[PDB]
């Protein structure tokens, strides 16, 4: 009397609706990957040949491409319902459009439960939202009952826009309460589904008695047993077998991100609800898997509707936005000033008491600004086509925790080859830097002043070498681009943020007219 | 035979719907003036005792109080119709909310002609806007026909937002074409009604053959015969008799502004349309004239709605907006930075020739900022009530043409008593000032750099002593307040702008969240 459960799972799909390139960009080439149409095919084939199948999502369907900026989650609702997901745990980006952008459209229109056990409401609007979200759900699978408990990263307040009246509690403390409740209700098979990262997933697997399987996300973790099928590098076996405090192996799974893989885990339980076997591997959604015709047709219709989003006037510039190489790579460029003002504006989060905001600074290397925008071309009208010329790579702006000394080392790197025309020079917001190019490379920073966060009135204070700062920066720099090895982020100090063109476009739309100046954010001693 | 025409006229009423103080601020109830209810009474009394009466408005009903900010011209439609104006010429401020804000509600709902002969539509606007704005109107008055030709200042593209498809032509040339047309049509009594200022009114009186009377506005010009009744000083007789090029004495009239006076001119024409006599005086609308109870009840009903509106959330601050005297009168205050950023944003106009905008700088004396706004008080919610606490006097931000030498003299005055806590210290936008307070008073300005206008990318350049600049500044300073005699403007170098709390409120409404920093716009060197 044993029970075989097949778990299919996705996480951090991040608005990759259409099939993508191998790097989950726009597929311009022959061999494409992922997309909902391909996922729908593999899910259907598995459901037709496997007896007991659960389809779970571990959060962060929101945010990532213009698909989310235009359809605002209606594309998530539509295809998750069409694919018949059995449950979804909330990710940090599901709060990107606030609690109203979560209620409408997601909470109001999904045909499956939305789970998050470690969220406590404190205001009337937040408690309205939480009425829609359950801490767990019992799902009938064949003759058996499977309990699924949700959880969401405690960093959602700093990463996204849940508002001040939504509290994110400790995952292990909240999950144990609902595991114990499920046990008393007679449910002996329990899956923890959530968006807090691989390390937190392993802690849950270790500490929460009664949890049999952990399905996570947030860290884009790729696990594989054997030689992986594409260019992602495995951080461990799939599933990762975490030894519990109870002396059992608890399978922990994630399936990378961007819909490139479909998680596929076969779990066998004994008749007491103990996992006796757990095996499988994430399925690479490459050209060998046919795109489902009906989903592909709906995508092809929606691509036509996206043309409105791409050619609509967002706003206007009344000044030349000087994104030429000669400007952005050699001195202060007013376009760089606008981009980093837009980035700071997008990361204004509910202040937690001792700060007017958790971050006040942004940087972007001149090499990341790929084109000017001419205000004389078409009455300064800005659409996504002009913004794509500036920011063509579909990257994000991320949050990096960084010591003052490290930050100052980045600004030394910013002018260590100044004059050679490469893309290092940092355009900034919330920073005043003074350079002396006469000096030897590595000693050209005269002074750095930054906008305080621990203040009621933002004001410029000297950078402190031993203090820890938050800084916004392009994903390219956070991966070490352009020799910025000291800006490289990891799971301990780095968080993936919002799409770059979406950040800038929203800002331009808010301003209506833009006229950024060269204002002395960087000063050359000459 | 002779023909007696009584002309009643208003100009630059500027949203003074309720009765006002002597200086056209908010009334205390002690001794009030103007308001539409009082004007309605005097108009009724004159119509009951005079045979042939015309009630004309020479423009600038729009803009000036919270009445215009909320009702957006619906209050002008309502009471100008109820008072049965016979004609109105468009003023520069009728374009403050663009053509859409002029068409709706004013052009489509007034029950009297709207006149402006020197406005030429282009392309899409043409069709109906040609039908809504007429160059002239023939009005039957008793047994006679009186032609009224409208005109509007050519400076409207720079003062307001008429948009790119409206051309403003020369007043004398266009008025002459239509005077000739009216003359050929058999109309021998012709009134020029318009909004271009006293100097242009007299030029029209001198040069436009066939014009018998000029009724003007824009400059708030006060004319009176004999000793004036209040604190306004007469710039000339009422009417002002301009000798025409062909030896005709042409009466020119204006009636100050803000509805304090009702213009009142008795004109005697002979049977061939020549003015034989022009006599009268503007009627001071003081408490000896009763507020019409029915109009007052309508005002009171509408004011109840305005009181609700003034307590509504416009936006939020996530920082303390430090409008305390200790900040704004001694050093850089982030609230002053926001105010003048809002002022510059409000004055972005269609750039002609060589400039990204016609003005780039704003100043506001610390003494004009009367309160902070606490971000901890009510979740940082900003309403019109909070803005009224900061800017309580109902003033405007005006445009002043000023040479660099005078501006530098103004910034010396800004710190000549620094430390005494008086209100001179200038908060700025688009200006970088460096002070040295150790120097003798009058020599404390180290440097002044300003945002260039004649540039594609705004950038800071040294102030040139002999160059003429445009600067935005409060109505209080343009009148010489706080010892700034050198900022005092006249019609040759000064233009009255929009209500201060509307400028700030609209910017906050657009920004959504505000977070101004102290960023070194002014620096006190050791
Ligand atoms: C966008 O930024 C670029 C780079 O800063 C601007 O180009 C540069 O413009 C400056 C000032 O016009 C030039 O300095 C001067 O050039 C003129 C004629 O080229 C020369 O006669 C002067 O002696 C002085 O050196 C600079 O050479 C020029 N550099 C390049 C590579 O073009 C550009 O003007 C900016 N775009 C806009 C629309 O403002
Ligand atoms: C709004 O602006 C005012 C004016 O600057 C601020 O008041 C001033 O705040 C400073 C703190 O930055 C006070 O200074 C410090 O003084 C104490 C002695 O009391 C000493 O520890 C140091 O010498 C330090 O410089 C200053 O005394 C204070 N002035 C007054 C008249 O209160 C005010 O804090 C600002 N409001 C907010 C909410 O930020
Ligand atoms: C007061 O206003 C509340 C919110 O309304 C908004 O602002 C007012 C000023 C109007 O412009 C309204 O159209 C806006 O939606 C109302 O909920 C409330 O009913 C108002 N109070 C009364 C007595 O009507
Ligand atoms: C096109 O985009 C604009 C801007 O988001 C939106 O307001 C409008 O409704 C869209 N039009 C259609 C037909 O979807
Ligand atoms: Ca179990
Ligand atoms: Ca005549
Ligand atoms: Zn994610
Ligand atoms: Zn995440
Ligand atoms: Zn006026
Ligand atoms: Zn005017």
């Amino acid at each position: 009397g044993s029970f075989k459960l097949t778990i299919l799972h996705t996480n951090d799909v991040h608005a990759r609706l259409e099939q993508t390139s191998r790097d989950s960009g726009k597929c311009s080439g022959e061999d494409c990957y992922g997309g909902v149409a391909r996922r729908a095919t593999k899910i259907r084939q598995i459901r037709a040949s496997h007896r007991n199948v659960l389809l779970l999502d571990a959060g962060d369907q929101y945010q990532g491409t213009i698909w989310f900026n235009y359809f605002k989650g209606r594309e998530v609702v539509h295809f998750m319902n069409s694919l018949r997901y059995d449950a979804m745990a909330l990710g940090n980006h599901e709060f990107d459009n606030g609690l109203n952008g979560l209620l409408d459209p997601l909470l109001k229109n999904v045909k499956f439960p939305i789970l998050s056990a470690n969220i406590r409401p404190k205001g009337p609007i937040a408690s309205k939202i939480s009425g829609y979200i359950l801490p767990y759900k019992i799902i009938n699978v064949g003759s058996e009952k499977v309990g699924i408990i949700g959880y969401t990263t405690k960093e959602t307040p700093v990463l996204s826009n849940p508002g001040p009246y939504l509290e994110f509690r400790d995952e292990v403390e909240e999950l144990q309460k609902h595991a114990d409740k499920l046990t008393t209700l007679g449910v002996n098979k329990i899956i923890a589904l959530g968006h807090s990262g691989f390390m937190e997933d392993c802690r849950i697997a270790q500490k929460v008695k009664g949890v049999d399987v952990v399905v996570g996300g947030h860290t884009n973790t790729f696990l594989y047993t054997g030689s992986p099928p594409s260019n992602e590098v495995a951080a461990g076996n799939y599933p990762f077998m975490q030894l519990s405090d109870d002396g059992r192996q608890v399978p922990v799974v994630q399936a990378y991100a961007f819909g490139k893989y479909l998680g596929y885990l076969n779990v066998i339980f004994d008749d007491k609800g103990k996992v006796i076997k757990a095996s499988g591997n994430p399925i690479l959604l490459n050209k060998s898997i046919q795109e489902d015709p009906a989903v592909k047709a709906e995508i092809s219709r929606m691509k036509v509707q996206l043309q409105n989003y791409s050619s609509q006037e967002i706003g206007r510039t009344i000044v030349y936005l000087n994104g030429t190489t000669h400007a952005c790579r050699f001195h202060e460029c007013n376009l760089g000033n606008l981009i980093c003002d837009a980035v700071v504006y997008n990361n204004l989060r509910h202040p937690d008491d001792n700060e007017w905001n958790h971050v006040s600074m942004c940087i972007v290397n001149g090499g990341g600004i790929r084109s000017p925008i001419d205000e004389q071309a078409n009455n300064g009208i800005i659409t996504l086509e002009e913004l794509t010329a500036v920011l063509p790579f579909g990257g994000t702006f991320d949050l990096l925790q960084i010591k003052g000394s490290t930050l100052r080392q980045a600004f030394e790197h910013s002018v260590h080859r100044h004059g050679q025309g490469t893309g290092e020079l940092l355009q900034v917001s919330g920073i005043k830097v003074v350079y002396d190019l006469s000096q030897k490379p590595g000693k050209r920073v005269v002074s750095l002043n930054v906008l305080c966060t621990e203040c009621r009135v933002p004001t410029y204070v000297p950078l402190e070498m031993e203090k820890t700062y938050k800084v916004l920066l392009p994903s390219f720099l956070a991966a070490g681009g352009d020799g910025y090895y000291m800006l490289k982020g990891d799971s301990s100090n780095h968080s993936s943020g919002d799409l770059d063109i979406s950040i800038v476009g929203n800002y331009i739309k808010r301003m209506g007219k833009v006229f950024p100046a060269m204002e002395g954010r960087m000063v050359f001693s000459a």
